[PDB]
């Protein structure tokens, strides 16, 4: 919400041409499904790709129910419970390689303003080996060090991906904002220790996927909310863009403190989030509220927000209702709902429409279900097929072929390798018949029977 036009500046380019081009099994899935919009003439949809994106951002809420401080503060005490108080700054070093059990920061990822517009990547401006950055890019940090984010541009551009043809026909493309690599570093500086913890123990208990692995952890999550009586599937319309400052406070304050052991700084980093400064073509903006993707971040972020958010919402929708009634797991704005109640989601949504947020039942088309279970839920694309004592992830058909259907070029093996991890689970008929295509034109993949003898090899 809130966008505030600030002067103009040198154009930065926002790229309006997709890399994604039709495979040979596009002709013959023939998928609901396209390149996003990227250029204002684009001949597939009548709108203006650059006034559907800022046609968004009428206004975040100002204020925001007492509510959703006591259960961000309750959420917060359950999960410094588990992972400990121990959330200290890391060293620039620590930040770029990661932690034991923490993957490092990837070297291909953009490195922002305005080594992007200069040329430049993330090897040039900083050395791996001993984690020196140029003085330019250390001046930068040393400034945040001193509470001054004000040099600190979003670079801001569309969402190179594949959308539903609906979304392709009114230009509804999602925007991907990439911060300075030094603003990622001081993120993963101040908020990679607890990360690392969080990222490591996914479940019921802290409320999180985060970090998670399909193929071993769905049996994990499946066994866990097996013997709850009912399983409610609920998702977010525009969950990144309807945080408020508020919600950035409240996280400064009662989650991320410095009672639970974390940097002073982490409130000036929050804040950032909060108000951003964006660049898009020669457009310089202020977006009051919302939190910008790109970095690891994001996801933790909107999961921990997630588990407020919900909870918020049942408490101001059922009275005398208990934390521990419902059971939450979720993957950002992804969110599962287990619990021994039934819980009538359409007054839910009445409530948080109050507060900002917005929910949906997806996906079908509208009315919440009064009954759910485990098996009818759908998270992260995928399904809870139970076979014997394990769980496998069943992704859906039509999000399969979607994927089979395009491809960049350049990558094309690398793609198919993770795509029979994914179509494995759903049978040796539907794996054959996804790849069959391929296979057609002469393009060899493993046998059904070699990754699913792989999949069976991780639980020995």
């Amino acid at each position: 919400g809130a966008l505030e036009r600030l002067p103009d500046g040198p154009r930065i380019h926002v790229p309006r041409k997709t890399a994604l081009r039709p495979t040979v099994a596009r002709q013959v899935f023939q998928p609901a499904f396209a390149p996003a919009v990227l250029s204002k003439f684009d001949p597939r949809t009548d709108a203006d790709v650059d006034e559907v994106a800022f046609s968004k951002h009428t206004s975040n809420q100002e204020t925001l129910p007492p509510v959703f401080r006591m259960v961000a503060r309750e959420y917060a005490n359950r999960v410094f419970a588990l992972l400990g108080r121990d959330n200290g700054r890391l060293s620039v070093k620590q930040a770029l390689d990661g932690l034991e059990g923490m993957d490092p920061m990837d070297k291909n990822t953009s490195p922002g303003l305005p080594y992007t517009t200069l040329g430049m990547r993330r090897t040039d401006v900083v050395d791996w080996e001993t984690a020196t950055l140029i003085p330019f890019a250390a001046e930068r940090l040393e400034k945040m060090n001193n509470k001054d984010f004000s040099d600190i541009v979003y670079q801001t551009f569309l969402k190179d991906e594949l959308r539903p043809i609906e979304k392709v026909q009114a230009a509804k493309t999602r925007i991907v904002d990439v911060p300075p690599f030094e603003h990622c570093i001081l993120g993963r500086q101040l908020l990679g220790k607890f990360a690392s913890k969080f990222q490591t123990q996914p479940g019921l208990e802290l409320g999180s996927a985060i970090g998670c692995d399909p193929d071993v952890h769905w049996t994990a999550f499946g066994v866990a909310m097996q013997g709850f009586e009912r399983v409610y599937d609920v998702d977010y319309s525009n969950f990144d863009s309807t945080h408020s400052v508020a919600m950035f406070r409240l996280l400064a304050e009662e989650f991320f403190s410095e009672e639970n052991g974390f940097d002073p700084l982490v409130k000036d980093y929050l804040e950032s989030l909060a108000i951003s400064k964006h660049a898009y073509e020669e457009k310089r903006y202020l977006i009051t509220g919302g939190l910008p993707s790109g970095c690891a971040a994001t996801s933790m972020l909107n999961t921990i927000m997630n588990n407020i958010i919900i909870r918020a919402g049942l408490y101001l929708t059922y009275k005398n209702f208990e934390f521990d009634d419902v059971k939450v797991l979720s993957y950002g704005d992804d969110l599962l709902v287990a619990t021994n109640y039934q819980l009538n989601f359409d007054r839910v949504r009445t409530s948080l429409a109050k507060t900002g947020y917005k929910i949906t039942p997806a996906n079908k088309t509208s009315t919440f279900p009064l009954e759910s279970t485990l098996e009818d839920v759908v998270f992260l694309k995928r399904k809870f097929k139970k076979e014997g004592p394990l769980y496998r992830p069943v992704m859906n058909r039509e999000a399969l072929e979607a994927m089979l259907s395009y491809y960049r070029p350049g990558t094309l093996s690398e793609k198919l390798t993770s795509i029979t991890m994914l179509a494995v689970h759903s049978g040796k008929q539907e794996y054959d018949r996804l790849f069959a295509p391929f296979r057609e034109v002469g393009v060899i993949v493993p046998t059904f029977e070699s990754v699913e003898y792989r999949w069976r090899s991780l639980f020995w």
